[PDB]
């Protein structure tokens, strides 16, 4: 009558059986959302070198053009200052 | 007179001012251009992170899953253990 036992320790062995079938359905299924995850996270890497370019464009032509602005001032004052001479006359 | 010679350096700084405007003008289109370039992969990139977190999410979802089955494993092991214990007593 001490075997109650024996039927303690099938229905534990089962129950572990199930849980680990479980977890290989689990797994299966983890790996599947790690691969999505992955691919989005490397176009997210790629995407923003997309941006690091076009931003580093701008910022490029942004230089050109505040020289650009410079010298447009300068031929600005050259002009008032022909203007005014010529006026003089 | 001397009139002839600022006429003509005003004929001159009008050119290079003329001048510059153009390649200003190139700049700034060229400039306009890129910002929107930008402004398109800023949404590209939006979107993408909406997806990315989604996937973030489901992978968090499974993994606690994951530790969950392995608690629960744990503690019928725990079982498994007492019994095998009180069984080879015998």
């Amino acid at each position: 009558e001490a075997a109650a036992l024996r039927a303690e320790l099938r229905d534990l062995e089962l129950e572990e059986a199930r849980l680990v079938q479980e977890l290989e359905d689990v797994d299966r299924n983890l790996a599947r959302a790690a691969a999505d995850l992955q691919a989005a996270q490397a176009e997210a890497a790629e995407l923003d070198q997309q941006e690091r370019q076009h931003y580093r464009d701008y910022s490029a032509l942004k230089r050109q053009q505040l020289e650009l602005l410079d010298q447009l001032g300068n031929v600005e004052n050259q002009l008032q200052y022909a203007r005014v001479q010529r006026d003089r006359l």
